[PDB]
C-alpha cells in the first residue's frame, strides 16, 4: 500500500585559505538543482575547519531546499494553471 | 592548496494514500541528523504524485539544513565559549 523511493544529494566541499564552499546537487525526474553555501573561518575558529565544512553544507542544503520549493511551485502551477507560491 | 571532500544525503520518500513523507539523513564527523518533510496531495493534483515527492523532499532538505545550522552553532559556541545563534 506504500510506494517507497530513495534519492541522494551529492555534496562537494572545497576548503581554501579559510573559505569553504559547498555545493549540493540533486537530480530527480525531469529536474536538477545545485544548492550552494559558503562559510569563512575567522581568527577565533581558524583551526576548526569542521565548522566551515558543516556550516557551508548547512547553507547549501538550505539553498537546495529553497530552490526545490520553487520547482514544486512551478509544477503545481502547471497542473492548476493558477499562479502559486510556496513559502515552506 | 584546496582540501576537497564529498558527502551524501540519503533521502527516503514514502507515499501512502495521498500523503508523502520524506526523511533526509546526513552523517558527518561526530554528528547525525535527519530532516523530515511532509506533502499531502489534494484533489487538484491527486494524480501527480511527483509533486508530493519533490515537495516533501524540499521540506526535508530545508529541515536538515536548519538542523545543521543549529549543530554549527553548538560547535562555534564550544570554541568561543560564548552563546551564539546562526540565522542563516
Amino acid at each position: 500500500d506504500h510506494v517507497l523511493q530513495h534519492w541522494t544529494v551529492d555534496i562537494s566541499i572545497d576548503e581554501h585559505e579559510g573559505l569553504t564552499r559547498a555545493k549540493a546537487r540533486l537530480r530527480w525526474r525531469e529536474k536538477e538543482l545545485v544548492g550552494v553555501g559558503l562559510a569563512r573561518l575567522n581568527p577565533a575558529d581558524r583551526n576548526v575547519p569542521e565548522i566551515g565544512d558543516e556550516l557551508s553544507v548547512a547553507r547549501a542544503l538550505s539553498d537546495l531546499g529553497k530552490r526545490m520549493l520553487k520547482v514544486s511551485t512551478h509544477d503545481i502551477e502547471a497542473v492548476t494553471h493558477q499562479p502559486a507560491r510556496l513559502l515552506y
